[PDB]
């Protein structure tokens, strides 16, 4: 009864398999008969026909994406006999044609990724059910292809469709016969040059409408760009719109807009979100009539509509941008100006929900700090990335235009008011650097090539940061007062500081850290830590977490020096500590008993270790994941049972353990997961994991493991099948490496 | 007749055997008896006996270092078989004694790194052929160790020894009683903290004398450091060096000295380095009465001489300073000054032989740089490490106090006069930046977070820059222009200047590069270069050297991207070419064929290649290297000799080949050296390696190959014998994966 290839998961009263990235050559036919869902993506899988599905009751979505990795057939009808069937996923199959036969249980159907230039009735027209459509990125940029042809009113029979996806295929025309049911529909890099007032006529409903990239701005394009004649910008007929009054979504990015029309918005006055991003949109950005009729817009992105070869003093804002009352977030990025002056951004100062200004990539020199403080709710200011001095490569499920991921880390943003000055050129912040900013929670320095030894007072403006991030910069650190003018202060991030650490002749001092009633989290990472001055020590009472990564341990703590013996001692509240990556070969014993008692989780994984005293447990009555991963052990002790009452987590992969010891988890009862995987085990003993006491054990990751197939692995064999409570993952990873014949061949198969 | 375990070389007319790193348990039996040289060193051997190395009569020389890796017991006598041993290395042996009985032959013998606290007679004075002898880092630091007797009159017997080093032991006095004949004595870091008229009196060959570290100065020592009692100087008597009229070399380093005693360098007129560093000497260094008694005086070094606590506006340079008539090279590197004036540096411009001047790490803001013009004959500037703006851990057989690597890359330094400007804070390059500077040959800017567009005016003043460091900048490369004044620009390394690069938005140009007539080599490495604007490719009449590694050519190479496809073609000159760390999963065939036809040497290792065509080669006439290292490939082409005339050389390890194809190394006569080293090679069958015509293949590198033992291996053992003219390297390691009871076996040893 345990589940092979595939693993099964309970999810929402419905247990699903998950055969993804297994090497399979088929189908399965040893899938579960009660699975609701099923992934087969990632496998070398080259046939399908009616017989790989079969029993299968319940199944209602199958994942073939991907497949074969590195021609997949469907025969006609293979999915006919599943009646509960919603969604298929076909992605990535180099399907020349929509597979024939589906059935007409599909809610959900996506053919992205292939080879299909044919949309037919025949293969759409019959499946009545569908909601959703994928068609996207069969024909695009330079790939071998052919203009897509959709047969007329193939999507008419469809009438309960809310959404349609044709970007990223040559099209030229929108498609004809658009059932009125349209929720979002899909247009970008379709090479339509022309919107007339007829396209979009029956669709009421729309809540999204994406003609992104046709006739696109291709001047430094990151791929193969090719514009209307002369690059014309997109035609949009004046009545095109004026059937959609539901639309809260609008894409126009790399339409090669000069010219917004303000009554293309005279229908919608629900809009939340407008992309208007890679246009030639400078001279709108100025005047701009349509922004009189974006009342409930949220979200304006202008990101990017640069007048190629101009470099301006100021960015010109039209007043009319104090109409736009409901909006949250600003984008303007690649706007390309010199200077910001506080009467720049007046239009913007009244309005009561803007939270987000994104100022990003605009080679700025300067700005007014206090003209921030004249706006409302900011709630963000992102600078990233400008001039600012003191004083297939797509994912096809991800936004083409820009990354959605958050400007901000949630854990900062999550302290309050946000400003993001990183990557720009502060490298020295003077007296006056951070004046009339507002109430600055969190705040990004990082990447200023900051060589400044801070003395105590360089924050003083903005007292109640609590998370800072210091990272890639070089700092000096010479002084014990650095940074204790904020008393609030909880993360601090001083990653990849390493440029004066590395040199042995300047000072270094660390000391500041203890001046910090609240300071939660240190990240001390990749600065090349191997000399102090003075002070050897590292000590807090409120710290709760250090990473230490990437720094010299090895020297610290070489057998010859007493001096660092007690480096993390005085972390008192210490419950996380990262010592990856510090070339360890081996940790003296007393350096050891000195890491504080209080840690819960410690990590020496990514280092040389070839030796571990595991007696030395017995000191840390409170440790539950011990994180070994990644070093030479060669050895486990026998007698872990008395060293430990507490260790919940144990990850010893990537070691050189050749065996297990006889009751190796005996009386441990603490021991919920062990990764064993990619060591060098020949086999596992009898009384290896045998144990008469209770034992809590559910997962043991094997994999990776060059077992000897022999009958002396039947034993194993045996304790799998007796404990099924105890998950053993990726099993077709678990494989016999001798005998000869058994050679590539999972454990689980055995005579 | 093949060499096992050890590799035996040919060495001026003699032979030696390298048996180094070999996991040796014991010493090899099958050593050749005419083997004037063997190297154990770094081995698990833990005994040597009189029966260890019978046979050999000519051995001159052992080096057992480093047994066992991670206690060796040598038996009383037990080398004393060998007649003809000259030097003998047992260092880092943990040995609690010097070993008894030794060959009165020996010439060398070099304790370092045990633990030996005792020098007798028995062990020593009998060996009266000893000209070297190093029993250096015994007992240092916190080791837990004995001070050192040194039994009286020990070395009083050894009358040809010249090199005595007693370094890094607790002496407390210089032993009485030292032979005349001495030439080098290595007292350093001895505990000493009084030097006597009599310690040294009748020495009157030494040319070197080692003092430093004797009541050394321990502020921000990075290693545990004990200063004399209340941090006070060595104490010198006047007449302590009065006899040694040879000293050449005399190294006072960290001996805490306030003031230098002229009258200790009456009787030194040949003396040429004189080794100052981690003293108190600003007073001296202003005053220095003591410099007119080295007029001979070829390199003072005056490093880390700073007043703790003290950042002065100038260094103060004695007048005296015009007496060292000889001074070639100058080093003050951590005096600590803020500011470098013209007549600052006035005692030194009339000194006819100085050529390299070191201001490393003094923190200094500003130099007027017309000043290294009024100097004589300077081809070294080295100004790295300081803030300059716009207009065991310690190896036993190394300097302890500075590196002694060249201070700027010769390579650079050939080509004339040199400024190293590496690690400051030059970030814009203004119009008089580099006015009233000598004729440059050798520029380094590395890591000054430059972010300037260079324009073609930024080197105008130096314009006969030959090699050029501009590595670890931000550069925005957005000008065609740049760099171009520098037309005689022979080396270019960009290197480490990712920043603008990673961004899609911004614009990149390349184009510069075609304008220069001489440039040679090119280094564009780890820039991750994924887009150009508007030129797509580098063109170079000239260039030779491509190092394009660490960029993403699987992203330029994409396949529905044909813009980057002749990226390389225009470089017409091109012999080397380095596509390493590019993420390759495969390259496109027209992509492969538009690299430069005139390549003798390609890198494309560590991608993730799974795929190469073999047939492609036709194109590259003149190609001696492949590199295929670090990949994914399984497959080998059967045919390879119609593709190639010109290969040589062919690196294939770590890589996924499990088989070699039949008739292989016929016909392709140009292949001296291939490795298919860490591949999945199971055996080689007959069919692999025979050839009828000639084989010119010198060398075949199979280690870590999961070897199959069984009789099927016995093909190839017989072609291994039958061919003695190819050498396999690390047979100990070319080591049976199979069967279960021939593990860990080479497989040069079986039935
Ligand atoms: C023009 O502008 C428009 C509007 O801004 C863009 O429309 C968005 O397009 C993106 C990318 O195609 C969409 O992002 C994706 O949304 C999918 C829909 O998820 C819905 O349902 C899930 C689960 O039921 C909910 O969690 C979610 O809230 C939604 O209700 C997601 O399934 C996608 O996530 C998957 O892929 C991403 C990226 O690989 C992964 O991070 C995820 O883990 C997951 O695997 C993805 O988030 C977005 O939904 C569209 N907006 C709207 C309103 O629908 C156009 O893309 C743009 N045109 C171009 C070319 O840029
Ligand atoms: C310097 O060092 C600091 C301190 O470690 C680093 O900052 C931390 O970075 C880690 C990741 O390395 C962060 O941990 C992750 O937080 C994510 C945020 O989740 C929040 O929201 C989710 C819901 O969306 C909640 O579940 C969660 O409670 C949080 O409220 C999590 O999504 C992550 O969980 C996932 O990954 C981990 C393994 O990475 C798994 O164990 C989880 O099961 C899950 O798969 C993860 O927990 C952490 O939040 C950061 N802390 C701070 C203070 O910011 C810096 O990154 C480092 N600096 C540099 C340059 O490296
Ligand atoms: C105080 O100052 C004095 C004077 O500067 C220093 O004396 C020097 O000390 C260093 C380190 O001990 C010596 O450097 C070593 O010299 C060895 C001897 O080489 C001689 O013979 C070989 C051939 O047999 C020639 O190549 C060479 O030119 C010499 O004639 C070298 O063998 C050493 O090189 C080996 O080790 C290093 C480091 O591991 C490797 O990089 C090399 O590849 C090689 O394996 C090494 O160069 C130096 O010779 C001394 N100078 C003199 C004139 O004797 C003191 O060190 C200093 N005190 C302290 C504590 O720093
Ligand atoms: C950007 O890219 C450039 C170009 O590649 C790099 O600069 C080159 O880097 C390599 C080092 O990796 C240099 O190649 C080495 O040159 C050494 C110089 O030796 C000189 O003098 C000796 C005699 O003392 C002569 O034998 C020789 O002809 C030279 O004149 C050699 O010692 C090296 O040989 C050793 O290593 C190589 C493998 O690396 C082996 O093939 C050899 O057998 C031997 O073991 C080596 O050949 C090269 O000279 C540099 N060129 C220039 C123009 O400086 C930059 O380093 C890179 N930038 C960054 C930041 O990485
Ligand atoms: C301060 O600013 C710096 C620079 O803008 C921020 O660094 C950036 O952090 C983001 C988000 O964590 C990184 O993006 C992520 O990269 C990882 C690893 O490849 C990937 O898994 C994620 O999906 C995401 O793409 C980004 O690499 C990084 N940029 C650079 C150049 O460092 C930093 O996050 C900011 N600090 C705070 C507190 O927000
Ligand atoms: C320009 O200045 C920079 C910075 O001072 C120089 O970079 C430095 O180059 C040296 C010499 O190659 C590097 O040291 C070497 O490191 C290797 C690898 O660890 C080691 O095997 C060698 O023995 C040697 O010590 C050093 O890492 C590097 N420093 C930094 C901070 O990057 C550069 O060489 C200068 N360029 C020229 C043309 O001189
Ligand atoms: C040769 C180095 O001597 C120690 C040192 N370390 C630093 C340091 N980390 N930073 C500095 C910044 C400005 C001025 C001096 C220093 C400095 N200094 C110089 C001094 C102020 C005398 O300590
Ligand atoms: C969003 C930016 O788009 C193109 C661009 N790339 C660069 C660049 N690599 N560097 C710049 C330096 C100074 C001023 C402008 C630019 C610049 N710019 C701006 C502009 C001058 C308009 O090209
Ligand atoms: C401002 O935001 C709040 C919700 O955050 C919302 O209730 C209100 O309607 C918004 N005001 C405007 C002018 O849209
Ligand atoms: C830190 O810097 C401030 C300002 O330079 C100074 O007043 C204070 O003395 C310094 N503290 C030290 C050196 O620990
Ligand atoms: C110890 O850590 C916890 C968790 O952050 C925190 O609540 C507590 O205040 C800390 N103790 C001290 C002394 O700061
Ligand atoms: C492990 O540490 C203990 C101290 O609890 C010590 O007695 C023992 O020698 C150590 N074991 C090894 C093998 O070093
Ligand atoms: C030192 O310089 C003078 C000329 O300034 C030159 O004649 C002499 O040859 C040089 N000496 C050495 C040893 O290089
Ligand atoms: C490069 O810079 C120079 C100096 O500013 C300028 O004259 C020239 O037009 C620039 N070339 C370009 C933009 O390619
Ligand atoms: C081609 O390379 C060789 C070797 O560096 C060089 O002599 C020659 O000048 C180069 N050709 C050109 C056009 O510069
Ligand atoms: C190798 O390249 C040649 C072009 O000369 C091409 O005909 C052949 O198909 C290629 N082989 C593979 C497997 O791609």
């Amino acid at each position: 009864s345990r589940s092979y290839p595939c693993d099964e998961k309970k999810q929402n009263d419905s247990v699903i398999a998950e055969c993804s990235n297994r090497r399979l050559q088929e189908v399965p036919q040893t899938v579960g008969k009660y699975v609701t869902e099923l992934d087969l993506s990632d496998n070398f899988i080259t046939h399908i026909t009616n017989e790989s599905f079969q029993g299968l009751q319940n199944l209602t979505k199958i994942n073939l994406n991907h497949n074969p990795n590195v021609g997949l057939n469907i025969t006609d009808g293979a999915f006919l006999n599943l009646k509960n069937l919603r969604e298929l996923l076909l992605e990535d199959n180099q399907l020349p044609q929509i597979p024939s036969g589906l059935p007409e249980s599909l809610t959900e159907l996506s053919l992205i990724q292939n080879n299909i230039y044919n949309i037919t009735k025949e293969g759409i027209s019959r499946l009545i059910n569908l909601k959703n459509l994928y068609l996207a990125w069969n024909c695009y940029f330079n790939k071998v292809c052919e203009k897509t042809n959709i047969e007329d009113g193939v999507f008419e029979t469809l009438t309960n469709l809310e959404l349609l996806s044709l970007s990223f295929n040559s099209l030229s025309h929108v498609p004809p016969k658009l059932p009125s049911s349209l929720r979002k529909l899909f247009l970008s890099n379709t090479q339509i040059k022309y919107i007339s007032e007829e396209d979009f006529k029956g669709l009421i409903n729309l809540t999204l409408l994406d003609l992104s990239g046709n006739c696109p701005r291709c001047f430094n394009a990151p791929f193969p760009c090719v514009p209307c004649d002369g690059g014309a910008s997109i035609n949009i007929d004046r009545f095109a719109f004026q059937n959609l009054t539901q639309l809260r979504y609008l894409n126009l990015s790399s339409t090669s807009l000069r010219k917004i029309n303000a009554a293309w918005f005279k229908n919608m006055p629900h809009l939340k979100v407008l992309d208007l991003e890679f246009n030639y949109l400078v001279g709108e950005i100025a005047s701009g009539a349509f922004l009189t009729m974006l009342p409930r817009l949220e979200i304006l992105d202008l990101s990017f509509n640069y007048i190629k070869g101009s470099y301006p003093q100021h960015i010109n804002i039209s007043r009319n941008f104090s109409k736009l009352l409901s909006l949250r977030a600003l984008h303007l990025r690649g706007y390309v100006f010199q200077e910001l002056r506080e009467d720049d951004f007046q239009p913007l100062m009244q309005l009561p929900n803007l939270s987000t200004i994104n100022l990003g990539i605009n080679f700025i020199k300067q700005i007014d700090f206090k003209l921030f403080q004249n706006f409302s709710n900011l709630e963000i200011i992102y600078l990233s990335e400008n001039r600012i001095s003191p004083l297939f490569e797509f994912d096809p499920h991800s936004n083409f235009y820009h990354f959605t991921r958050p400007l901000i880390k949630p854990q900062c943003a999550a302290y309050g008011k946000a400003l993001d000055l990183s990557l720009n050129s502060i490298f020295f912040i003077g007296p006056n650097q951070f004046e009339n900013l507002p109430d600055i929670a969190c705040l990004n320095l990082s990447a200023n090539s900051n060589a400044q030894v801070l003395s105590g007072t360089e924050f003083s403006a903005i007292p109640h940061v609590k998370y800072l991030d210091l990272t890639n910069n070089r700092l000096d650190f010479d002084n014990a007062s650095a940074l204790t003018e904020l008393s609030d202060l909880e993360v601090l991030d001083l990653s990849y500081n390493s440029h004066y650490f590395r040199i042995a002749g300047v000072t270094h001092h660390l000391e500041f850290i203890q001046n910090f009633t609240n300071l939660k989290v240190l990240n001390l990472s990749h600065n090349n830590i191997y000399t102090l001055t003075d002070k050897y020590n590292l000590e807090s009472k409120s710290l709760v977490e250090l990473v230490f990564s990437g720094n010299r341990l090895d020297i610290l703590w070489n057998d010859d020096d007493n001096r660092y013996i007690s480096i993390f001692k005085g972390l008192k509240n210490l419950t996380r500590l990262d010592l990856s990556l510090n070339r360890l070969k081996h940790i003296p014993n007393e350096a050891f008993l000195n890491l504080p008692a209080s840690l819960t989780e410690l990590h020496i994984n990514d280092n040389m270790l070839k030796f571990f005293n595991w007696t030395l447990l017995q000191q840390f009555p409170r440790l539950e994941l011990l994180d070994l991963r990644g070093n030479k052990l060669l050895f486990l002790t026998d007698s872990l049972s008395d060293f430990t009452s507490s260790l919940r987590t144990l990850l010893l992969s990537h070691n050189r353990i050749s065996h297990l010891p006889s009751g190796f988890l005996s009386e441990v009862s603490s021991l919920k997961h062990l990764d064993l995987s990619s060591n060098l085990l020949k086999t596992i003993n009898k009384s290896a994991l045998e144990t008469k006491t209770t034992t809590k054990l559910s997962m043991l990751e094997l994999h990776g493991n060059p077992f000897e197939c022999t009958c002396d692995i039947g034993d194993f064999r045996r304790w799998m099948d007796e404990h099924l409570n105890v998950k053993i993952p990726r099993l077709v990873d678990v494989i016999c490496a001798s005998p000869g014949d058994q050679r590539g061949k999972s454990i689980v198969s055995l005579e």
